[PDB]
């Protein structure tokens, strides 16, 4: 029941009850553990007691649990359901719930900052131009001239699945993706198809290696369109090293702002399919994984060559010694851009202290391990040491279909 | 009910059948992940079903499923047990179970290596200075001068639980711990404690930084026995750099065979309690963990310095630098005195395969991603990538309580 979870680096240990509140699956069974695997409409009787549950906590954090008001807004929101087969959230609610959302996203190590998130109601847009002239707004808002600041920008909640607002990126901001003649790929593997899909609609692509992508905007169900974001809202940091001249002729920048784009919002049982929200990059996300995946940028030989590393064998570390320079680069520039960035070190002590917050204001901090690790020196950022819980909470943040697997044109 | 993994870097997908065969708990619920979390006397009602589904995978593993011979062992067992309340294996039953053990264990990296296991039976042993001569046997064969042969030493099983047998040392070889009145920790702080009751049952610690400790073990439920282990058994490597010719005067060595000594052996019901095993290291074993953790040598300031790294702050990454470093002296210092090693790429790469091929030719390979992936470089090892599921199967390695904390000592 009172679960403990122990760090082993500090012996601090910390007894998880949140945990009990949990209400969604976590695709693990007392036979099998499945930790690692990254997958893992509603009707008026289901819809209720989803609010009911909202509801309940949201007057519960405003310490007016079993209130008039709190019965009152319970009543109307019941009676609504009953009438509209749905119902609107307060902006009070809209509010808790997004932050809530990010509160309970167990993969995110950024959560420290959750109660600063900037929330901008676009519930009531109507089209693919209007949810341009809302995200052009977020980025601008966001960026704030390299001083990121986190925010989420919500489009109409879903109602009959054949009206909902999708953002087609993945992020608002990523570089295209190219299949060359070579057989080889020019630009974001990542992307390769949705590059794709771009052009399927007429977009043209300057066929480069750091080209902003599109965005694909649809709404109220209608098909998406294209629309070219101000590249003077587009803040992007050329990438050098600070010793390692050549490093510049390497060729590389990436964007500043990180902004999921494709997840779904859910708050009191209502779904928000177009919910983009940004925050400021670890510095391991783009020096470890962009740059370094197999299937993204795969830099690691080019970086290794120029440094003159003994690539004949493995056991010499010339990935890991080239690793740790490209990540070094990648904050360097960020930095020496005045754009915000933090390390992983620096990140994952947060997290810890965040957990430790949690665990005496809220009784526990559902946690991903898997995620929170950072892609390189794992056991040097504390995370590694800490035994975490995951479960699932609401309101959160899920995962959906990409749209143009289910977009009946 | 098939289940599939997915290796996000190639797009490999593979299906699991294995884990239908999974009888013991995870630790999770459908409601809650306890993945990251470290640690999650039988009667005879309840040996023989356990015995039996051993032998039946037994048999079946030799192709004579169901042939007289295996119906004939059932009718043996099964009456040795009534008779008896308990069992003993046959030589061929306890090399296929102690091989199986390591094939099942979903934390270890090197399973690609499990059908080569030495076995040593040292069931009929029975006293602590015939467990330190079974041990030092084991050492020497594993060692083999540098080229190390992974090997597993099963002493006496568990019969009313009074009578145990155990190496109190968690691994064979291991450096003395000791905590100094200032505060500060001497030599290895994992082994702090344990190093206090060697010196409490009469071990005279030279109190270095590097000193072997002594093997204290337990042979049928008695107390323990302290032994040196003879030096020239003890294979040792001198750290230094490839490039940097200040490491040595770090005066940094570590011991060449690791040989975990403290899990319990578990075989068709039977409960071995001392099974201490070996295979040789993967470098990050001792280079990431061993050297850098704070709770463990913790030496990345002092080669940061040495390297004259900018550690004013954290984001000029002079951790992650100095810890590549080191651990390029340690796989540098092993393979020059030619003792076996096994860099995390190269490691993780074999298991790849090994995985892969279970998946085809046993339906599964339980994996536990967390242990799985190395604590440096992560994403660029292909594990990282690569989905996991874990389970408990039997045969198996598990944890035990310290002996110190059970033990009705005697006099
Ligand atoms: C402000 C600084 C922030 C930092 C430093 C941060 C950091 C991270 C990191 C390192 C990841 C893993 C990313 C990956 O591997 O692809 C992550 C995941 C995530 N974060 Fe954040 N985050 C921040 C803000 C936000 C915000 C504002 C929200 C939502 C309102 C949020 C929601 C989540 C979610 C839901 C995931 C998992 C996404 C997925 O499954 O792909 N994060 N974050
Ligand atoms: C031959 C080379 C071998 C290599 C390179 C290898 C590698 C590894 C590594 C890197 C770990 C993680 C250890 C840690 O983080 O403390 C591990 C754990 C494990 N290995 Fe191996 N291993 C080998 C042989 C063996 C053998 C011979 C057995 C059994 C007969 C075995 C059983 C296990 C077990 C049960 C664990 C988990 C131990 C624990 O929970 O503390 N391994 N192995
Ligand atoms: C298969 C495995 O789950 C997958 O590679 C995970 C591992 N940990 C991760 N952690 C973070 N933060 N982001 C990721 O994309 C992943 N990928
Ligand atoms: C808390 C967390 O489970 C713990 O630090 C684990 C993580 N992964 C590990 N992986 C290996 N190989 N060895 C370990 O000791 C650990 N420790
Ligand atoms: N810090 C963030 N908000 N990250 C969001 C995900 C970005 C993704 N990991 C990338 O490197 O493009
Ligand atoms: N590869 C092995 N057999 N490892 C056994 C565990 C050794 C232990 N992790 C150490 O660093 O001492
Ligand atoms: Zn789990």
């Amino acid at each position: 029941r009172f679960l403990k979870v122990k760090n082993w680096e500090t012996d601090v240990v910390l007894t998880d009850t949140l945990h009990l509140k949990s209400t969604l699956e976590t695709g693990c069974t007392e036979h099998i553990c499945m930790g690692s695997i990254m997958l893992p409409v509603r009707t008026k009787d289901q819809l209720f007691p989803l609010a009911k549950e909202f509801l309940d906590q949201y007057y519960s954090s405003i310490k007016r649990f079993g209130s008039k008001a709190h019965m009152d807004r319970l009543e109307e929101v019941n009676k609504e359901i009953e009438s509209t087969s749905t119902y609107q959230l307060k902006d009070t609610e809209l509010i808790y719930g997004a932050k809530h959302a990010w509160r309970n996203a167990s993969r995110c190590v950024g959560r420290i900052q959750w109660s600063k998130l900037q929330v901008f109601d676009a519930r009531d847009c109507t089209t693919a131009h209007g949810m341009f002239n809302y995200i052009c707004n977020h980025v601008k808002y966001a960026t704030n001239k390299g001083n990121l600041r986190s925010a989420i920008t919500i489009f109409p909640q879903r109602t009959d699945g054949k009206h909902d607002f999708r953002v087609w990126n993945s992020q608002l901001i990523r570089y295209a993706g190219y299949k060359q003649p070579d057989g080889s790929t020019l630009g974001d593997p990542a992307n390769v198809q949705f590059t794709e899909i771009c052009i399927q609609q007429g977009w043209k692509a300057p066929r480069g290696r750091f080209d902003v992508l599109p965005l694909l905007l649809q709404a109220n169900g209608n098909d998406p369109e294209l629309f070219q974001i101000p590249p003077e809202l587009v803040l992007e940091v050329p990438i050098r090293h600070p010793k390692f001249d050549w490093f510049k002729d390497l060729g590389l920048k990436w964007y500043g702002l990180p902004a999921v784009s494709n997840m779904l919002l859910e708050i009191g049982g209502l779904e928000f399919s177009a919910c983009p929200f940004s925050g400021w990059y670890m510095g391991t996300e783009i020096g470890v994984r962009d740059y370094c995946d197999n299937s993204r940028y795969n830099i690691l030989e080019e970086v290794a060559k120029k440094m003159d590393l003994d690539m004949r064998k493995t056991s010499s570390l010339w990935k890991d010694q080239a690793l740790v320079e490209i990540n070094i680069a990648v904050l360097y520039s960020f930095q020496s851009d005045k754009v915000t960035i933090v390390d992983h070190h620096s990140a994952t002590e947060s997290f810890i202290k965040h957990m430790e917050n949690e665990y005496r204001c809220r009784g526990g901090c559902p946690a991903d391990w898997v995620w929170i690790v950072p892609p390189m020196s794992g056991s040097i950022t504390p995370v590694f040491h800490q035994e975490m819980l995951n479960y699932r909470l609401t309101p959160s943040f899920e995962y959906q279909p990409d749209p143009w697997n289910t977009h009946v044109w």
